[PDB]
């Protein structure tokens, strides 16, 4: 997250930092979304490479003990079946994990809230990112959980010239776009939480950014819209 400040610890207790096995330790490489005690929402974009994987849950800090943390292995990857990694822009960039174990809920710990299906937010809705990504374009990750607030940029704009053309979909939610503030790499597949009837609900996975940068002016971050998503989640969860 560029242009974030530091989450308070128990504010955003269905994020989780998606990590795999590298050698004697473990990297974390994207966000996700608790979203039952077994299944975390993420991008299927993060899950591509043939790695081990873990959850942390209750993870503030990333490199220190913060005393609240859950440590699961990943048992089954599910990602969407039109996903395809060289076309990010085509979307379905959404993959269901489900965990080895199911893991036990409290403050640090709890399911993300997910919108009604087919819901769209107006334009320069209230949202905020949250993630352990690049705190710069080209930096390096943060230790301690970020957010930032990115209010939404509509289909309409979001797909004109200025800013993502085509390449956005409908099945997209976009945020941000102010160049002070953005998703950044290690940001993908954690939640875009907006607040909707005074409850936030998580929107978006997030998905890209541009290929110039982070924080690029028109250039919003790129979510998957969680709620073109529904009925393929509660097919999944059901099904497995
Ligand atoms: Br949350
Ligand atoms: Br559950
Ligand atoms: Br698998
Ligand atoms: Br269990
Ligand atoms: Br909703
Ligand atoms: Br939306
Ligand atoms: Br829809
Ligand atoms: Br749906
Ligand atoms: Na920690
Ligand atoms: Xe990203």
């Amino acid at each position: 997250v560029v242009g974030g400040t530091e989450a308070q610890r128990n504010s955003w207790p269905s994020q989780i930092s998606l990590q795999y096995r590298s050698g004697s330790s473990w990297a974390h490489t994207c966000g996700g979304t608790l979203i039952r005690q077994n299944w975390v929402m993420t991008a299927a974009h993060c899950v591509d490479r043939e790695l081990t994987f873990r959850v942390v849950v209750g993870e503030h800090n990333l490199n220190q003990n913060d005393g609240t943390e859950q440590y699961v292995g990943v048992q089954k990857i599910v990602v969407h079946p039109y996903w395809n990694t060289d076309d990010v822009a085509a979307g379905y960039d959404i993959a269901l994990l489900r965990l080895a174990q199911s893991v036990t809920l409290n403050s640090y710990v709890q399911l993300g809230v997910l919108p009604r299906a087919g819901t769209i937010l107006a334009n320069n809705s209230p949202c905020y990112i949250t993630g352990w990504g690049l705190t710069r374009t080209n930096g390096q990750l943060a230790q301690t959980l970020q957010q930032a607030y990115l209010p939404t940029v509509d289909y309409a704009i979001c797909s004109s010239s200025s800013y993502w053309g085509s390449t956005v979909k409908n099945s997209m939610v976009c945020a941000g776009g102010d160049g002070v503030r953005s998703g950044c790499q290690g940001d993908s597949g954690g939640p875009l939480h907006c607040l909707v009837n005074g409850q936030y609900a998580v929107h978006g996975v997030t998905s890209f950014v541009s290929r110039l940068g982070c924080n690029v002016t028109r250039k919003p971050t790129v979510f998957t819209r969680v709620s073109a998503y529904i009925s393929w989640i509660n097919n999944v969860i059901a099904s497995n």
